[PDB]
Protein backbone atom coordinates (compact mmCIF):
# COMPACT_ATOMS: atom_id res chain seq x y z
CA UNK A 1 0.00 0.00 0.00
CA UNK A 2 0.72 3.79 -0.08
CA UNK A 3 0.65 5.98 2.41
CA UNK A 4 -3.54 6.84 3.50
CA UNK A 5 -5.95 9.46 1.91
CA UNK A 6 -9.37 7.81 2.32
CA UNK A 7 -10.80 5.65 4.65
CA UNK A 8 -14.15 3.72 5.51
CA UNK A 9 -14.95 2.55 8.85
CA UNK A 10 -17.91 -0.32 9.57
CA UNK A 11 -18.48 -0.18 13.17
CA UNK A 12 -21.04 -2.51 14.96
CA UNK A 13 -21.86 -4.80 17.73
CA UNK A 14 -24.25 -4.00 21.03
CA UNK A 15 -24.23 -1.84 24.44
CA UNK A 16 -26.30 -3.43 27.33
CA UNK A 17 -27.63 -5.93 24.57
CA UNK A 18 -28.98 -3.30 22.01
CA UNK A 19 -27.12 -4.13 18.72
CA UNK A 20 -25.97 -0.66 16.40
CA UNK A 21 -24.43 -0.36 13.14
CA UNK A 22 -23.12 2.61 11.66
CA UNK A 23 -20.81 3.13 8.11
CA UNK A 24 -18.63 5.61 7.58
CA UNK A 25 -16.91 7.65 5.06
CA UNK A 26 -13.77 9.89 5.70
CA UNK A 27 -10.19 11.50 4.26
CA UNK A 28 -7.04 12.61 7.11
CA UNK A 29 -3.23 13.59 6.07
CA UNK A 30 -0.78 11.14 7.27
CA UNK A 31 2.27 13.74 7.28
CA UNK A 32 0.17 15.61 10.40
CA UNK A 33 -2.33 13.19 11.81
CA UNK A 34 -5.38 14.69 10.39
CA UNK A 35 -8.44 12.61 10.54
CA UNK A 36 -12.33 13.30 9.59
CA UNK A 37 -15.17 10.87 9.17
CA UNK A 38 -18.86 11.11 8.54
CA UNK A 39 -20.77 7.95 10.07
CA UNK A 40 -24.72 6.85 9.44
CA UNK A 41 -26.55 4.34 11.73
CA UNK A 42 -27.97 1.66 9.28
CA UNK A 43 -30.29 0.36 12.10
CA UNK A 44 -31.94 4.02 12.97
CA UNK A 45 -31.47 5.59 16.35
CA UNK A 46 -28.63 4.93 18.63
CA UNK A 47 -29.92 4.02 21.65
CA UNK A 48 -26.48 5.42 23.81
CA UNK A 49 -24.31 8.63 23.90
CA UNK A 50 -21.90 8.46 20.84
CA UNK A 51 -19.11 9.72 22.92
CA UNK A 52 -17.57 6.29 24.00
CA UNK A 53 -17.27 5.48 20.01
CA UNK A 54 -15.01 8.88 20.07
CA UNK A 55 -11.79 6.98 20.50
CA UNK A 56 -12.96 3.81 18.39
CA UNK A 57 -13.75 5.55 15.19
CA UNK A 58 -7.11 5.14 12.10
CA UNK A 59 -2.97 4.78 13.11
CA UNK A 60 -2.08 4.61 10.01
CA UNK A 61 -2.95 8.71 9.39
CA UNK A 62 -0.17 9.38 12.19
CA UNK A 63 3.41 10.40 11.31
CA UNK A 64 6.02 10.26 13.99
CA UNK A 65 8.32 13.67 14.46
CA UNK A 66 11.19 12.82 11.70
CA UNK A 67 9.18 9.64 10.00
CA UNK A 68 6.11 7.24 9.45
CA UNK A 69 4.95 5.94 12.64
CA UNK A 70 5.51 2.03 13.15
CA UNK A 71 0.92 2.24 11.91
CA UNK A 72 1.89 3.50 9.17
CA UNK A 73 5.11 1.46 8.56
CA UNK A 74 3.04 -1.65 9.04
CA UNK A 75 0.25 -0.36 6.25
CA UNK A 76 2.69 0.72 3.59
CA UNK A 77 4.60 -2.96 4.12
CA UNK A 78 1.11 -4.39 3.54
CA UNK A 79 1.78 -6.84 6.69
CA UNK A 80 -0.51 -4.67 8.61
CA UNK A 81 -1.23 -4.65 12.48
CA UNK A 82 -4.68 -5.94 14.76
CA UNK A 83 -5.84 -4.05 17.67
CA UNK A 84 -7.71 -5.40 20.69
CA UNK A 85 -9.10 -2.03 23.26
CA UNK A 86 -10.42 -2.35 26.51
CA UNK A 87 -12.42 -0.09 28.52
CA UNK A 88 -13.38 0.44 31.97
CA UNK A 89 -15.79 2.58 33.18
CA UNK A 90 -15.74 3.98 36.87
CA UNK A 91 -19.91 2.47 37.28
CA UNK A 92 -17.98 -1.24 36.39
CA UNK A 93 -19.32 -0.82 32.35
CA UNK A 94 -16.77 -2.63 30.14
CA UNK A 95 -16.06 -2.23 26.39
CA UNK A 96 -13.89 -4.56 24.21
CA UNK A 97 -12.92 -2.99 20.45
CA UNK A 98 -11.38 -5.14 18.01
CA UNK A 99 -10.33 -3.96 14.53
CA UNK A 100 -9.34 -5.46 11.16
CA UNK A 101 -8.09 -2.90 8.00
CA UNK A 102 -7.41 -4.24 4.54
CA UNK A 103 -5.54 -1.98 2.13
CA UNK A 104 -5.98 -0.62 -1.32
CA UNK A 105 -3.13 1.74 -2.36
CA UNK A 106 -4.18 4.86 -0.44
CA UNK A 107 -7.26 3.52 0.97
CA UNK A 108 -7.99 1.90 4.29
CA UNK A 109 -11.19 -0.65 4.97
CA UNK A 110 -11.64 -0.65 8.58
CA UNK A 111 -14.30 -2.84 10.46
CA UNK A 112 -14.41 -2.11 14.44
CA UNK A 113 -16.97 -4.44 16.69
CA UNK A 114 -17.58 -3.14 20.34
CA UNK A 115 -18.90 -5.01 22.70
CA UNK A 116 -20.18 -3.06 25.61
CA UNK A 117 -22.05 -4.42 28.95
CA UNK A 118 -22.70 -3.31 33.01
CA UNK A 119 -23.75 0.28 31.60
CA UNK A 120 -26.35 1.43 34.79
CA UNK A 121 -30.17 1.67 32.75
CA UNK A 122 -30.34 5.44 33.91
CA UNK A 123 -26.42 6.49 33.82
CA UNK A 124 -25.18 8.81 31.80
CA UNK A 125 -24.53 6.46 28.82
CA UNK A 126 -27.71 5.19 28.34
CA UNK A 127 -29.36 7.89 28.48
CA UNK A 128 -27.25 10.38 25.76
CA UNK A 129 -26.34 12.64 28.72
CA UNK A 130 -22.40 12.77 27.85
CA UNK A 131 -21.32 16.13 26.62
CA UNK A 132 -17.96 18.76 25.34
CA UNK A 133 -19.55 21.93 27.02
CA UNK A 134 -20.40 21.95 31.28
CA UNK A 135 -19.51 24.61 33.73
CA UNK A 136 -20.01 24.90 37.76
CA UNK A 137 -22.73 26.53 39.29
CA UNK A 138 -21.49 28.88 41.36
CA UNK A 139 -22.84 30.32 45.00
CA UNK A 140 -22.69 34.19 45.44
CA UNK A 141 -20.41 33.65 48.22
CA UNK A 142 -18.31 31.01 45.25
CA UNK A 143 -18.34 34.33 43.16
CA UNK A 144 -16.99 36.43 45.98
CA UNK A 145 -14.15 34.27 46.58
CA UNK A 146 -13.42 34.29 43.00
CA UNK A 147 -13.63 37.99 43.24
CA UNK A 148 -10.67 38.25 46.19
CA UNK A 149 -8.57 35.58 43.82
CA UNK A 150 -9.12 38.17 40.60
CA UNK A 151 -7.89 40.98 43.05
CA UNK A 152 -4.30 39.45 43.50
CA UNK A 153 -3.81 39.42 39.83
CA UNK A 154 -5.24 43.02 39.36
CA UNK A 155 -1.92 44.77 41.13
CA UNK A 156 -2.75 48.09 39.53
CA UNK A 157 -6.99 47.97 40.73
CA UNK A 158 -8.39 48.74 37.61
CA UNK A 159 -10.71 46.12 37.38
CA UNK A 160 -8.76 43.95 34.65
CA UNK A 161 -6.01 41.94 34.21
CA UNK A 162 -3.14 42.33 31.37
CA UNK A 163 -0.35 40.58 30.51
CA UNK A 164 2.00 42.45 32.51
CA UNK A 165 0.11 41.62 35.67
CA UNK A 166 -0.06 37.78 34.89
CA UNK A 167 3.25 37.57 34.15
CA UNK A 168 4.25 39.24 37.36
CA UNK A 169 1.90 36.64 39.29
CA UNK A 170 3.24 33.93 37.80
CA UNK A 171 7.32 35.23 37.90
CA UNK A 172 6.07 35.48 41.89
CA UNK A 173 5.83 32.15 41.93
CA UNK A 174 8.82 30.65 40.35
CA UNK A 175 7.14 30.43 36.38
CA UNK A 176 8.66 32.55 33.50
CA UNK A 177 6.18 32.67 30.78
CA UNK A 178 7.14 34.44 27.35
CA UNK A 179 4.68 36.97 26.90
CA UNK A 180 3.56 35.56 23.70
CA UNK A 181 2.62 32.80 25.96
CA UNK A 182 0.54 35.69 27.95
CA UNK A 183 -1.11 36.73 25.57
CA UNK A 184 -2.36 33.15 24.36
CA UNK A 185 -3.33 32.55 27.90
CA UNK A 186 -5.22 35.69 28.07
CA UNK A 187 -6.73 35.33 24.08
CA UNK A 188 -8.15 31.67 25.19
CA UNK A 189 -10.21 33.31 28.21
CA UNK A 190 -10.63 36.94 26.54
CA UNK A 191 -14.49 36.66 25.51
CA UNK A 192 -14.59 40.12 24.48
CA UNK A 193 -11.59 40.28 22.44
CA UNK A 194 -9.87 43.16 24.08
CA UNK A 195 -6.41 41.61 25.40
CA UNK A 196 -7.32 41.68 28.81
CA UNK A 197 -9.18 38.90 31.64
CA UNK A 198 -11.81 40.82 33.23
CA UNK A 199 -13.69 39.26 36.07
CA UNK A 200 -16.55 38.16 34.14
CA UNK A 201 -14.49 36.20 31.88
CA UNK A 202 -11.99 34.89 35.09
CA UNK A 203 -15.07 33.84 36.43
CA UNK A 204 -16.28 31.59 33.40
CA UNK A 205 -12.89 30.36 32.93
CA UNK A 206 -12.93 28.83 36.34
CA UNK A 207 -16.38 27.42 36.02
CA UNK A 208 -15.61 26.07 32.80
CA UNK A 209 -15.04 22.27 32.67
CA UNK A 210 -12.32 21.46 31.26
CA UNK A 211 -12.11 17.75 28.43
CA UNK A 212 -8.94 16.68 29.64
CA UNK A 213 -8.59 18.39 33.28
CA UNK A 214 -10.27 17.94 35.96
CA UNK A 215 -10.55 19.07 40.03
CA UNK A 216 -8.48 16.75 41.45
CA UNK A 217 -5.61 17.35 38.67
CA UNK A 218 -5.84 21.19 39.48
CA UNK A 219 -5.52 20.50 43.18
CA UNK A 220 -2.70 18.11 43.23
CA UNK A 221 -0.69 20.80 41.06
CA UNK A 222 -2.01 23.57 43.35
CA UNK A 223 -0.67 21.41 46.65
CA UNK A 224 2.51 20.44 45.04
CA UNK A 225 3.16 25.05 44.86
CA UNK A 226 2.48 25.50 48.55
CA UNK A 227 4.74 21.98 49.20
CA UNK A 228 7.82 24.31 47.79
CA UNK A 229 10.09 21.29 49.38
CA UNK A 230 8.31 18.43 47.99
CA UNK A 231 8.06 16.54 51.18
CA UNK A 232 4.02 16.23 51.05
CA UNK A 233 3.50 18.95 53.99
CA UNK A 234 3.04 22.44 53.60
CA UNK A 235 4.51 24.54 56.47
CA UNK A 236 3.94 27.57 58.17
CA UNK A 237 7.09 29.10 56.19
CA UNK A 238 5.49 27.67 53.21
CA UNK A 239 2.08 29.01 53.24
CA UNK A 240 3.73 32.37 54.37
CA UNK A 241 5.75 31.86 51.04
CA UNK A 242 3.44 31.32 48.45
CA UNK A 243 0.74 34.38 50.35
CA UNK A 244 3.77 36.54 49.90
CA UNK A 245 4.37 36.01 46.75
CA UNK A 246 0.64 36.46 45.74
CA UNK A 247 0.33 40.02 47.30
CA UNK A 248 -1.68 38.52 50.27
CA UNK A 249 0.58 40.17 53.35
CA UNK A 250 0.48 38.61 56.56
CA UNK A 251 0.97 38.77 60.16
CA UNK A 252 3.61 35.49 61.91
CA UNK A 253 -0.24 35.49 64.05
CA UNK A 254 -2.29 34.98 60.90
CA UNK A 255 -0.22 32.58 59.31
CA UNK A 256 -0.32 30.69 62.59
CA UNK A 257 -4.49 30.77 62.29
CA UNK A 258 -4.60 29.48 59.01
CA UNK A 259 -2.00 26.70 59.43
CA UNK A 260 -4.16 25.81 63.02
CA UNK A 261 -7.26 26.25 60.99
CA UNK A 262 -6.00 23.74 58.12
CA UNK A 263 -4.40 20.99 60.49
CA UNK A 264 -6.84 18.72 61.62
CA UNK A 265 -4.61 16.44 63.01
CA UNK A 266 -2.47 18.58 65.13
CA UNK A 267 1.17 18.16 63.49
CA UNK A 268 1.54 21.69 63.01
CA UNK A 269 1.81 21.15 59.07
CA UNK A 270 -1.26 20.78 56.30
CA UNK A 271 -0.97 17.13 54.36
CA UNK A 272 -2.45 16.81 50.97
CA UNK A 273 -5.80 15.78 52.46
CA UNK A 274 -6.03 18.50 55.09
CA UNK A 275 -5.31 20.79 51.90
CA UNK A 276 -8.20 19.16 49.66
CA UNK A 277 -10.99 20.24 52.64
CA UNK A 278 -9.70 23.57 52.92
CA UNK A 279 -9.69 23.80 49.08
CA UNK A 280 -13.93 22.39 48.87
CA UNK A 281 -12.24 30.08 61.40
CA UNK A 282 -14.70 30.95 58.16
CA UNK A 283 -12.36 34.09 57.65
CA UNK A 284 -9.27 32.10 57.70
CA UNK A 285 -10.82 29.36 54.94
CA UNK A 286 -11.33 32.58 53.02
CA UNK A 287 -7.47 33.51 52.89
CA UNK A 288 -6.98 29.99 52.03
CA UNK A 289 -8.75 29.40 49.34
CA UNK A 290 -7.89 33.15 48.34
CA UNK A 291 -4.50 31.81 47.77
CA UNK A 292 -5.77 28.21 46.37
CA UNK A 293 -7.81 30.05 43.64
CA UNK A 294 -5.04 31.95 42.47
CA UNK A 295 -2.68 29.24 42.22
CA UNK A 296 -5.55 27.44 40.19
CA UNK A 297 -6.27 29.94 37.71
CA UNK A 298 -2.37 30.14 37.10
CA UNK A 299 -1.91 26.53 36.28
CA UNK A 300 -5.58 26.65 34.39
CA UNK A 301 -4.38 29.72 32.47
CA UNK A 302 -0.68 27.75 32.14
CA UNK A 303 -2.35 24.58 30.77
CA UNK A 304 -5.47 25.91 28.24
CA UNK A 305 -3.47 25.95 25.30
CA UNK A 306 -3.87 22.00 25.15
CA UNK A 307 -7.04 21.61 26.77
CA UNK A 308 -8.62 19.74 24.21
CA UNK A 309 -5.64 17.23 23.92
CA UNK A 310 -5.91 13.70 25.68
CA UNK A 311 -2.64 12.01 26.30
CA UNK A 312 -1.41 8.37 25.62
CA UNK A 313 1.42 6.46 26.87
CA UNK A 314 2.95 4.14 24.13
CA UNK A 315 5.26 1.18 24.85
CA UNK A 316 6.71 -2.35 22.92
CA UNK A 317 6.51 -5.34 25.52
CA UNK A 318 8.07 -7.06 22.56
CA UNK A 319 8.89 -6.35 18.76
CA UNK A 320 5.95 -7.05 17.06
CA UNK A 321 3.29 -5.00 19.91
CA UNK A 322 2.41 -1.93 21.16
CA UNK A 323 0.62 -1.06 24.30
CA UNK A 324 -1.25 2.39 24.86
CA UNK A 325 -3.15 3.69 27.81
CA UNK A 326 -4.83 7.06 28.55
CA UNK A 327 -7.86 8.26 30.65
CA UNK A 328 -10.95 9.73 29.64
CA UNK A 329 -13.20 11.35 32.79
CA UNK A 330 -16.57 12.19 30.15
CA UNK A 331 -18.34 15.34 31.25
CA UNK A 332 -21.98 14.66 31.83
CA UNK A 333 -24.74 17.23 31.12
CA UNK A 334 -25.37 18.21 34.68
CA UNK A 335 -21.40 19.09 34.69
CA UNK A 336 -20.06 15.76 36.94
CA UNK A 337 -17.18 13.36 35.47
CA UNK A 338 -18.03 10.01 33.97
CA UNK A 339 -14.35 8.39 34.27
CA UNK A 340 -13.30 5.59 32.23
CA UNK A 341 -9.20 4.23 31.78
CA UNK A 342 -8.24 2.56 27.79
CA UNK A 343 -5.57 -0.36 27.17
CA UNK A 344 -5.13 -0.95 23.96
CA UNK A 345 -2.61 -3.73 22.45
CA UNK A 346 -1.51 -3.45 18.81
CA UNK A 347 0.04 -6.85 17.28
CA UNK A 348 1.46 -6.72 14.41
CA UNK A 349 2.31 -9.08 11.40
CA UNK A 350 6.13 -8.67 11.16
CA UNK A 351 8.65 -7.03 13.51
CA UNK A 352 8.65 -3.32 14.09
CA UNK A 353 11.78 -1.22 12.88
CA UNK A 354 14.36 -1.24 15.53
CA UNK A 355 14.04 2.77 16.34
CA UNK A 356 10.70 2.45 17.58
CA UNK A 357 12.06 0.01 19.77
CA UNK A 358 14.64 2.40 20.89
CA UNK A 359 12.14 5.35 21.22
CA UNK A 360 10.17 3.96 24.60
CA UNK A 361 7.89 5.56 25.72
CA UNK A 362 6.30 7.72 22.80
CA UNK A 363 3.46 10.61 24.06
CA UNK A 364 0.75 11.01 21.22
CA UNK A 365 -1.31 14.18 21.71
CA UNK A 366 -5.06 13.41 20.47
CA UNK A 367 -7.83 16.45 19.77
CA UNK A 368 -11.40 15.31 18.96
CA UNK A 369 -14.42 16.66 17.90
CA UNK A 370 -18.14 14.99 17.71
CA UNK A 371 -20.55 16.36 16.27
CA UNK A 372 -24.03 14.14 16.32
CA UNK A 373 -28.17 13.41 15.80
CA UNK A 374 -29.63 10.79 16.41
CA UNK A 375 -28.36 8.89 13.17
CA UNK A 376 -25.23 10.48 12.19
CA UNK A 377 -21.68 11.30 13.46
CA UNK A 378 -19.22 13.94 12.31
CA UNK A 379 -15.49 13.72 13.66
CA UNK A 380 -12.62 14.95 13.35
CA UNK A 381 -9.20 14.35 15.08
CA UNK A 382 -5.63 15.87 15.37
CA UNK A 383 -2.85 14.23 16.72
CA UNK A 384 0.76 15.13 17.58
CA UNK A 385 3.43 12.17 18.66
CA UNK A 386 6.15 13.44 21.01
CA UNK A 387 9.58 11.37 22.38
CA1 LIG B 1 -5.21 45.70 36.14
CA1 LIG C 1 -11.43 40.83 27.95
CA1 LIG D 1 6.71 21.06 52.54
CA1 LIG E 1 -1.71 18.17 59.90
Amino acid sequence: ASLPATHELHIFGSINGIDFDMVGQGTGNPNDGYEELNLKSTMGDLQFSPWILVPHIFHQYLPYPDGMSPFQAAMVDGSGYQVHRTMQFEDGASLTVNYRYTYEGSHIKGEAQVEGTGFPADGPVMTNSLTAEAHDQLTEEQIAEFKEAFSLFDKDGDGTITTKELGTVMRSLGQNPTEAELRVMIIEVDADGDGTLDFPEFLAMMARKMKYRDTEEEIREAFGVFDKDGNGYIGAAELRHVMTNLGEKLTDEEVGELIREADIDGDGQVNYEEFVQMMTGSSSRRKWNKAGHAVRAIGRLSSMYFADWCVSKKTCPNDKTIVSTFKWAFITDNGKRYRSTARTTYTFAKPMAANYLKNQPMYVFRKTELKHSKTELNFKEWQKAFT
